[PDB]
This record gives C-alpha cells, sequence and structure tokens, in this order.
C-alpha cells in the first residue's frame, strides 16, 4: 500500500450526489477541514481509474487527492461545486451562456486535453456528462476509467468503436461531438438518429450541420474533428490555441446574438 492510501478515518459522508451507474459520489469534509468528493460502489476494478489519475496531475484535470484502497474502497478527489457540464448546460444557468463562455469553457478541457495529450494518455470518455463545472466557470476533465497509457457512438470515433482502435485522436473526435452539445445547451448529439443509424450514416461520410447561431468558424473546426483518417484530425495543443485565440485571431468581429 502507498502514500495515495488513508485510513477509512478522518472521512465520513456527509451527502450523497449521484450513483446513475454502479457505485455512490457524496460530498463530505476530509481530513480535518478540507471537502471532498468521495467514490464508492475484482474490486480492484473501480480503482483501475485511480492507479490512472495518480500519475497524471494538471489543474485542468480534476485532482485526486486520496484513495481508500481496501473495501468499502473509495476514491477521494477535488470537489467541484456546480455538478457536471450536461446539467449545466441544459439547466438554468446555461440560459446566459453565450459564445464567449462557451468557448472559453471549451479551452480549458482542450488545455487539460492537451496534458493528456503530453503524458500519452488516452480517454475514451470525452462527453460533458464526464466534465465538472466549478466557481468561475472553470471545467475540468473527469471519468478517469476507460483510460489508459496509449461505448455510445454518438460521442465515439468509427475506428474505435468498430475495431477498437482507441487512440488519442479518438478522443479528438469526441471533443467535436462535445463542441456542439456546449454550443446546442446540452443537447444529445444527431437528433432522432439511433444507434444503427448513426453508425453507416457516419461511415457514409455524414457530420452534424452548423449548430444554430453558431458560427462557421467552430463548425469547420468540429469537422476538422472528425475527419475519417483519424491522423488528420488536429490535436490539443492546436485546439487549445485555436480556442483560446478565438475572437482575436478567428472571429474577431463576433456579435452579440439571442441564443448565442
Ligand atoms: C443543483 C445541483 C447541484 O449543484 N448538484 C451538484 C453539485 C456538485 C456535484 C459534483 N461535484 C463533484 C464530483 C466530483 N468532484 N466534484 N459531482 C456530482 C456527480 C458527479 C458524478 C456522478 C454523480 C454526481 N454531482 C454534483 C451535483
Amino acid at each position: 500500500k502507498d502514500a495515495w492510501e488513508i485510513p477509512r478515518e478522518s472521512l465520513r459522508l456527509e451527502v450523497k450526489l449521484g450513483q446513475g451507474c454502479f457505485g455512490e459520489v457524496w460530498m463530505g469534509t476530509w481530513n480535518g477541514t478540507t471537502r471532498v468528493a468521495i467514490k464508492t460502489l475484482s474490486p480492484e476494478a473501480f480503482l483501475q481509474e485511480a492507479q490512472v489519475m495518480k500519475k497524471l496531475r494538471h489543474e485542468k484535470l480534476v485532482q485526486l487527492y486520496a484513495v481508500v484502497s481496501e473495501e468499502p474502497i473509495y476514491i477521494v478527489m477535488e470537489y467541484m461545486s456546480k455538478g457536471c457540464l450536461l446539467d449545466f448546460l441544459k439547466g438554468e444557468m446555461g440560459k446566459y451562456l453565450r459564445l464567449p463562455q462557451l468557448v472559453d469553457m471549451a479551452a480549458q478541457i482542450a488545455s487539460g486535453m492537451a496534458y493528456v495529450e503530453r503524458m500519452n494518455y488516452v480517454h475514451r470518455d470525452l462527453r460533458a456528462a464526464n466534465i465538472l463545472v466549478g466557481e468561475n466557470l472553470v471545467c475540468k476533465v473527469a471519468d478517469f476509467g476507460l483510460a489508459r497509457l496509449i461505448f455510445p457512438i454518438k460521442w465515439t470515433a468509427p475506428e474505435a468503436a468498430l475495431y477498437g482502435r482507441f487512440t488519442i485522436k479518438s478522443d479528438v473526435w469526441s471533443f467535436g461531438i462535445l463542441l456542439t452539445e456546449l454550443t446546442t445547451k446540452g443537447r444529445v448529439p444527431y437528433p432522432g438518429m439511433v444507434n444503427r443509424e448513426v453508425l453507416d450514416q457516419v461511415e457514409r461520410g455524414y457530420r452534424m450541420p452548423c449548430p444554430p447561431e453558431c458560427p462557421e468558424s467552430l463548425h469547420d473546426l468540429m469537422c476538422q474533428c472528425w475527419r475519417k483518417d483519424p491522423e488528420e484530425r488536429p490535436t490539443f495543443e492546436y485546439l487549445q490555441a485555436f480556442l483560446e485565440d478565438y475572437f482575436t485571431s478567428t472571429e474577431p468581429q463576433y456579435q452579440p446574438g439571442e441564443n448565442l
């Protein structure tokens, strides 16, 4: 057992905030007067996630803090006040998010994902459900299960979905798809397309259209995201940089609109 391991004690669970799939997510207080997030639930399968999170630190990736390696097993990490980006965009505070905010958030996540590019790590689950928001419109990557050193198809790339080939380039696919919700106020992609329709449609060569009120600027970008050859797709250094400089070098004339 290692430095990351802690006594089951000094941590109680104040609240319960999730448990959609297998386990539980509460928000307690830790190690004195420290607020945390705890995940609960091959008892090891659950912790393959922090074995990964152990090796990664970035300010735009939710951070681990401790993990109770023994059952009842838990993973302690940094609490993010504003739930997950999905609920956030669909929900009440999402009404007043215009492009600037929406593009901003994007970059933070590109940025964390640029780092993931650095460490030769892959996330096979990039979707606004796996991004957590904080005070200040701070967004960080999460859901570190599924991640290894280098399966819904709306969010997933074809090579991977079909042949299991999961690059960072396949994470990149998911980023484009995610851009749309960011700009769709949380909508499920491929509206009215079912998981069979989506597969050869997407093979058919077919990409989503410009979300209403979007700038084609961001659409050629997503589009670049969905290129069929995984290796001509951009990267998170490129995306991150493109995203940050966007309203000065990209759309430096953008004017505010009703819904964006
Ligand atoms: C009006 C509703 C509201 O504020 N709800 C909140 C707030 C914070 C949540 C949160 N924070 C976490 C989780 C991991 N780090 N921070 N995490 C989670 C969560 C995350 C994964 C699975 C289930 C729940 N939900 C939150 C919900």
